[PDB]
RNA sequence: UCGACA
DNA sequence: ATGTCG
């Protein structure tokens, strides 16, 4: 029941909190459609969140109605709520990740989209195509 | 007390 | 090990 005609996104990190990045790939081919420059400090969930929002913006800009796959239950909820409930401390070092997160929320609250955000069923389909981790 | 998704 | 939700 995999919808191959879709966009798959996923976070990648070195430590958690740690260096965070993310990418979006064509679920069907695996071709990398976009990738975020590594952010010094952030959490896994913030990254998973930014990945979905970037995916929403990527698809809207190209007038695509394809759904987005994410393996993050947390990020999917945050996007649904248009509010990332991260409890990562807000300080000088986490300023960048928080700026991106707040700006992502800002975009969600000022734009519209019908993009279905679907849960990638890892336990049945294996690793999401945009995966970085082992 | 966990269970789940990362 | 941590980040989060049910
Ligand atoms: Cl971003
Ligand atoms: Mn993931
Ligand atoms: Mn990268
Ligand atoms: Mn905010
Ligand atoms: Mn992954």
């Amino acid at each position: 029941e995999i919808i191959w005609e879709s966009l798959s996104v996923d976070v990648g990190s070195q430590g958690n909190p740690g260096i965070v990045e993310y990418k979006g790939v064509d679920t069907k081919t695996g071709e990398v459609l976009f990738e975020r420059e590594p952010i010094p400090i952030g959490t896994n969930n913030m990254g998973e969140f930014l990945a979905i929002v970037h995916g929403l913006r990527y698809l809207k800009e190209r007038n695509s109605r394809k759904p987005i796959y994410s393996d993050s239950q947390t990020a999917i909820k945050w996007v649904k709520d248009k509010k990332a409930k991260s409890t990562l401390v807000r300080n000088e070092e986490t300023a960048l990740i928080w700026k991106l997160v707040d700006e992502a929320e800002e975009w969600l609250n000022t734009h519209t989209y019908e993009t279905p955000i679907l849960k990638w069923q890892t336990d049945k389909w294996g690793e999401i195509k945009a995966n970085y981790g082992r």
